[PDB]
RNA sequence: UUU
RNA sequence: UUU
């Protein structure tokens, strides 16, 4: 069905609306430009190959060159893989670029490049240059970029990429760059905010440098400016996970009264690691709209308590004061001016670090008339004694997060302390929507009883993951919660003696128990599985990683029940060959179309599972199960089956006609098994096969009668890399039809790979050639 | 340096001092007996093959055969592998054992026999038949085995091994057997005690059977009885792991109170799961010797409160009562009878599962003054509330044992709710004095006084409670000897390097998976605890996700073992910062450092250096290391066991002796090595273990194996690689095939994967006299 | 393989 | 592959 098969290594993408051809190469291994990209290329992309030089052949064709993304093709000593470490930074010739009249956009980043390459054209808006060795800017190498608007220089010389001396821009060396947007100058031992910068700047990276001092007229000219950051100039060091050097006797960042003043459009001011002991209001008299600010890591622990800033800002979005603890101490409770009544359009506050014994109703009050507030969030703050009815006054909240604290009665797990949380790979460029959450996850909860809930029906979501509740639940613990949707109970010790646990939350949609294996691990201790009768509105179970062996009731029962996870248990010992009382465990949960019994060491199926599935069952995971055998047959008690998972198992053989196991099987996941071959008619009539994945399998040959060919024409997707293909003239019907075929096929130029014959070894299918099989 | 070859698929063995010539040919995927047994053979081991039939060939020439374990080489159907079932059952032809003039034990378990098989010699003293389909014994079945002593007919009828019938014995069939000392007839669907038996027996376990009375004459005779097993007749089946029916109308095993009065040698009495609700005392009046007496998974409950029948047991050893609670009932307090003070000779009391709320040292007191009791358990109990100094009155005890309970202010996994806990297979810290285990509770906070009076203990068990606290050295204070502290599986936070520092004569801490306050970012934690511990010698801190450290060094002079698995040092040593490149520097006489599991996927140099100086034992295992740089061995002078298992290496040192002259034990297993370099081993001549298996290697040269290396070496592991067994191959196929060096699986596994002439084909087996025409 |  |  196709007349010439593409052997370009190279995923080609046509959006016709926007007349682009995409070429991506992304990660191919490539030593040189693929030959044969299309004439028409508009964005082309070769990151991550080792590509050893840039000449005028280069792009030669290539005239209607709109972007190139040529990163990482040498990326620096530490920053790159060590064991294919690069040789010889990138070689660009002259004219490389001249020729593409067209060029909007040119990232250079990661290549070792010691200057900004010349000859550039004047079509030019956006050229990155990060994790280079550029660390000195002279006006007349930015001549050339006479029309650029966005510029990245970046991460040209810190402790992964260093330089060894200070960071130098000529003066005005941006000046004339009468277009310029975006400056990016972080990370580079920069010494000095460099000046005049042009006017037209939106937005300036300035953060972790050495800039000690900001002189008052540094950002005079830039009424236009919507971002500045200028964090990580003498940082906080306290705990930080990157070599970090403080300014002297702990000055911190200096910055006069009216250094601010010409920024009267500034958006978003960040002002994280700066060891700052004060705000001065007089910072915020010109800028009256200012949405974003970052005060974290700072040492403004007192000034929080008086903060006479806040009265400038009543335009203010988030405000972020996390982590200005005084170290060494932990101080009674929080001290909130009342300047924070101030701020009437405060969506977002986060005052994590703050480090206190004690959170008491009266110390949020300047809150209560916050009318915007959504997220208030007070984790890593070791507080011991929080009564979570004070919560009654934020209804009106979308998140309250107490995670990680030590009571008892979505940010990056690294984030605050993290170099540059918005740094650039090589690679490219929950229950908070059931309402109403309280996150008090990573806690210190050892017992619940109803009144800790008082005056919380409002809930919808609640959080108990990781505490240490070691309870046997009844349904009297929660009964406040009248509301609640979802309850996270993961990494606990949920003790299941009473089938009436959790039956007090009336409107509970999704219940995680999850990782709560600690009775279940040891023998003889009653558990009643069968509480899920009483979940009237229950849609999803999940009850993974509870090491579950054993089962006091036979059955679970449900009427509401959709999704149950009961991954990383034991039914290989609940169905124990010759033990017949839990094979319809799962039978009345009448309504369930997604179960995962993966990870469970099935290393057969004991007849009788089948039958006892739920008559509605869609989706069955046994993956990861050691299955070594399989009778395909019994299939046909799933009259619903449409996805079967059976990945990283040990399975041998497919079935003679799947057609003939299941008329209702869609797809099939056989990827990672010990499949050697295909029966002669696998595929004959299965109409309702959708998708098929058979990678990582140890497939030698491929005959048509085993693929016919008005089933490939309904697949979304067939799945074949990763297998040991034998390229002999007996694979003819297979290598011809993979190189014509329309059917979407992953990684043809990656791994869909010849093993022999020798001759052949290591080669791709897609560009063999067998013509001395015709001769 | 051997002029034949071994080409048996069998392990063969000389013990020439008991003239025993050993021939083991376990699991060898063998359908036949192999030829070429050696004629000698005394002791011959056939278990876990396909091997269908026995013959008056099969062991013709092995005259001398003493042993024969035929075992599992066609196991009933819910027993054995449902992936290579067996399809029919094995075929034993007549004649087949009669010349096996010297034959004293035959094994023929699993072999889905319906019979007992017939002509054996009458010199055998051992017959076993366990897990088979002979479910009716007859008298005349039995002439043959006149001689016998040990007889093994269980597991032939019962719920994973069905006979869907009553197990059936003719009368007096064993009477005859006048030799006939053990007697096993367990898990067999059997409804009455056979009778009358030989007076000889010594051991008879009749245990999970369908035997509802016992009849007053029916161990009449035999006064040398010394062990048993009755348990398992109307089981108490609360709970039961397995298919369980009771007897009917909540009826117990009933016996005669004068069932026993004979059995003066019993040593041994299992009455486990046999829903007695009461213990006579009357059964023990003719046996005052018994040691060992189990009578768990009953309903004695109340009995344990009264128990007068201890009065008759002077002599007893080992009492187990666990789990005899009343269904839904959760006492308050434990009743023990006074009765308990009269075993004067008891070292091991176990009572676990009698559930009550409160332990007080009154309850204790029937104990006291037991001078021999060593071990008391009162693990799953569910015990809320404790004082921990009631057992200043037990100084004398080994092991004072309250795992899995609730408090707050070693035996099978499973062992009381295992079907057959006996049941054959086909194929910790008490030695540091007093224990206290409090593993598997609910403690959340300890401080000094919950040990005072304890400063007798050795070892404390915490593991697995929910301490999640602050210690600044204050805690234990009272544990003046304590040699060993498990605090593995709690939320411990090493906020103060002050943390255990009271406990002086620490020598083994575990604070593995210990995790909880190391994955949250900012946090403060003071690696450096260790300065303050001067008897340290092991120190476990696995699996806790340490990725940051506020001390940047470690130190200790004692501390000799530092397990560090399961960590991120891949984050604190991530290329660019050198702050922890000495995190173990200082740790000065550390001889065993576990870095496994650390997503080290490449070693920034200078971590080498920073080895401690006497570093012995290295385990890089299961890191995914792409790279290294074998020649920074050179700092490590005291290295002698490198472990680089399961990562992605893909070469070797060009010199393994230019890296290090010390190095004896290099393991490479589960790596991507597809060559060896030229010289490899050259002059490497202390190096005495080598695993190369689970690799990819193609071809080895005599230059990179120099014979004077390789014939040094304890154990030389070189199976599942890509062996091409080409003329290029001949040097490696002939040293394989003639060396003394011990090579694993070279009759499984060490195989040709090509030229496709030769493919699967073993080394060990291949002809390569076409490459010398 | 810019974290 | 007798648990
Ligand atoms: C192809 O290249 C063009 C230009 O480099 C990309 O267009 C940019 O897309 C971003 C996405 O947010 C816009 O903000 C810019 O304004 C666009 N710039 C120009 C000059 O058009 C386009 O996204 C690329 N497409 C692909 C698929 O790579
Ligand atoms: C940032 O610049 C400083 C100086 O401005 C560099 O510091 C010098 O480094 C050399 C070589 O390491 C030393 O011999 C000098 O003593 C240092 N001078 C000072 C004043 O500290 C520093 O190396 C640069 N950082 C990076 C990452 O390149
Ligand atoms: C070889 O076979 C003999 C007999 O089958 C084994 O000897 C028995 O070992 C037990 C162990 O205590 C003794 O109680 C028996 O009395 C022995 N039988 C005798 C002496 O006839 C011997 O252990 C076997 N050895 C091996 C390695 O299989
Ligand atoms: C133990 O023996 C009993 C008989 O006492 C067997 O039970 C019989 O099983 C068949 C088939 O299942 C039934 O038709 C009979 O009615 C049963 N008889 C009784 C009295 O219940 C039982 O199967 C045997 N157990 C094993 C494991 O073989
Ligand atoms: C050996 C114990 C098997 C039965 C059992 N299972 C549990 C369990 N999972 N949690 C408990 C928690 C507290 C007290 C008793 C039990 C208990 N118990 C004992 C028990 C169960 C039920 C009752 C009636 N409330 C009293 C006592
Ligand atoms: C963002 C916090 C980083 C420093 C830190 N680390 C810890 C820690 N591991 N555990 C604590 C436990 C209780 C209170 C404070 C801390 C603490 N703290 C704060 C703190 C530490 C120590 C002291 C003096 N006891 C007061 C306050
Ligand atoms: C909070 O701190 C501020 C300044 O640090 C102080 O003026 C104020 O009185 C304090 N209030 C309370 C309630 O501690
Ligand atoms: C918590 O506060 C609520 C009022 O919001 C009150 O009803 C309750 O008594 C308080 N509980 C405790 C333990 O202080
Ligand atoms: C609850 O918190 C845990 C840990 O903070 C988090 O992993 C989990 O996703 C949260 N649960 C929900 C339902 O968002
Ligand atoms: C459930 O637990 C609560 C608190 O422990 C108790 O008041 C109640 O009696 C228990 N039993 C029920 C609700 O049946
Ligand atoms: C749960 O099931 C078991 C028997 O299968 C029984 O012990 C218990 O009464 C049942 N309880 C409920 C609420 O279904
Ligand atoms: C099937 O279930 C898995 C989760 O177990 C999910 O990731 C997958 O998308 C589901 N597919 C369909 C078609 O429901
Ligand atoms: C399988 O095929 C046979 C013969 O074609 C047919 O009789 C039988 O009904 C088929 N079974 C199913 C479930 O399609
Ligand atoms: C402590 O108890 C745990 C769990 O009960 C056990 O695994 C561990 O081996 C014990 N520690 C020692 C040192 O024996
Ligand atoms: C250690 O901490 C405990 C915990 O409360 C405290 O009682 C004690 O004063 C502290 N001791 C030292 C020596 O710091
Ligand atoms: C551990 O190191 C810190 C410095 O990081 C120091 O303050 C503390 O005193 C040290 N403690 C010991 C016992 O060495
Ligand atoms: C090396 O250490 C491992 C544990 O990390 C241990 O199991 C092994 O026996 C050790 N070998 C020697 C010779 O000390």
């Amino acid at each position: 069905a196709r007349w010439f098969p593409k052997t370009l290594p190279c995923d080609v993408t046509l959006d016709v609306s926007k007349n682009h051809v995409i070429v991506d190469c992304t990660d191919k291994h490539l030593t040189e430009i693929p030959g044969g990209i299309p004439t028409n290329t508009t964005n082309l992309t070769l990151t991550i190959n080792h590509i050893p030089d840039i000449s005028p052949a280069s792009f030669h064709r290539l005239v209607h060159l709109v972007e190139i993304d040529f990163r990482c093709n040498c990326v620096p000593i530490r920053l790159g893989s060590k064991s294919n470490m690069c040789p010889r930074r990138l070689q660009i010739k002259p004219r490389s670029f001249s020729g593409l009249t067209y060029l909007k956009s040119l990232y250079l980043d990661g290549n070792q490049l010691l200057e900004i390459p010349q000859g550039l054209p004047p079509s030019l808006q956006l050229l990155s240059l990060e994790a280079n060795n550029i660390f000195s800017i002279r006006k007349e190498q930015l001549t050339e970029l006479a029309n650029i608007e966005i510029l990245y220089l970046g991460q040209n010389c810190y402790y992964r990429n260093p330089c060894y001396v200070s960071y130098s821009i000529e003066k005005d060396a941006f000046l004339n760059l009468t277009k310029l947007k975006v400056l990016s100058l972080k990370d580079n031992n920069v010494t000095t905010v460099p000046t005049v910068l042009p006017s037209t700047l939106t937005e300036l990276y300035l953060y972790n440098n050495m800039i000690a001092e900001i002189q008052e007229d540094d950002f005079n000219n830039l009424n236009q400016l919507q971002i500045l950051d200028l964090s990580g100039n003498c940082p906080r060091c306290y705990n930080a996970p990157f070599p970090c050097t403080p300014c002297k006797n702990n000055s911190p960042l200096q910055i006069p009264v009216n250094a601010f003043d010409a920024l009267t459009e500034l958006k978003v001011l960040r002002l994280h690691s700066n060891s700052l002991q004060h705000v001065p209001p007089r910072w915020f008299k010109n800028i009256n709209n200012l949405q974003e600010l970052d005060l974290s890591q700072n040492f403004l622990a007192k000034e929080i308590g008086d903060a006479k800033f806040l009265h400038f800002l009543p335009n203010l979005i988030q405000l972020d004061l996390s982590f200005n603890f005084e170290l060494q101490v932990y101080r009674a409770s929080m001290n909130l001016s009342q300047a924070f009544s101030s701020l009437k359009s405060l969506k977002i506050l986060r005052i994590r670090g703050y480090v206190f014994k004690e959170l008491k109703s009266f110390q949020l009050s300047p809150l209560h008339n916050l009318q915007n507030l959504e997220v208030l969030d007070l984790g890593t703050n070791f507080i011991k004694i929080a009564n979570l009815s004070m919560f009654k006054q934020f209804k009106r909240l979308k998140v309250i997060d107490l995670s990680v604290n030590k009571i008892s009665p979505v940010l990056e797990q690294l984030y605050y302390f993290r170099y540059d949380k918005y740094a650039r790979s090589c690679r490219f460029k929950s229950c908070y929507k059931y309402g109403q959450t309280l996150d008090l996850s990573k806690n210190s909860i050892f017992f619940i009883k109803s009144s800790d809930f008082q005056h919380l029906s409002f809930l919808k979501c609640l959080n108990l993951s990781g505490n240490l509740i070691s309870q046997t639940l009844n349904g009297s613990e929660f009964q406040p919660l009248a509301e609640l949707r979802y309850l996270d109970f993961s990494n606990n010790r949920l003790d299941l003696l009473h089938s009436t646990a959790f039956e007090e939350l009336r409107k509970l949609e999704v219940l995680d128990i999850s990782s709560n294996s600690h009775y279940f691990q040891s023998e003889g201790i009653t558990h009643m599985l069968n509480f899920t009768k009483n979940l009237k509105v229950l849609q999803k179970l999940m009850m993974n990683d509870n090491d579950i062996s054993s089962s006091t009731s036979r059955t679970m029962e449900s009427e509401s029940l959709r999704t149950l996870e009961f991954r990383g248990n034991h039914l290989d010992v609940l169905w124990r060959d010759g033990d017949n009382r839990y094979l319809q465990l799962f039978k009345n949960l009448l309504k369930l179309e997604e179960l995962d019994i993966s990870k469970n060491s099935l290393s057969f199926l004991p007849s009788g599972v089948f039958d006892g599935m739920p008559p509605n069952l869609k989706n069955l995971s046994l993956a990861k199960n050691g299955l070594k055998s399989f009778i395909w047959e019994k299939l046909r008690y799933l009259k619903n089956l449409e996805t079967l998972d059976l990945s990283h198992n040990q399975l041998t053989t497919v079935p003679e006609r799947l057609s003939n196991c299941s008329r209702s099987l869609k797809n099939l996941i056989l990827k990672n098994n010990q499949i050697r071959s295909l029966t002669k008619y696998f595929l004959q009539d299965a109409f309702q096969l959708r998708y098929l994945d058979l990678s990582s399998n140890k497939i030698q040959m491929i005959q048509k009668t085993s693929f016919p060919e008005n089933v490939l024409n309904n697949l979304k997707m067939l799945l074949l890399h990763h297998n040991r293909f034998l390229c002999t003239c007996d694979a003819v019907w297979f290598v011809w039809w993979v190189q014509h075929t329309e059917v979407t096929i992953p990684y043809l130029a990656t791994d869909v790979t010849c093993v022999g014959p020798g001759a052949h070894k290591g080669q791709s299918v897609i560009s063999l050639d067998l013509y001395t099989c015709e001769l």
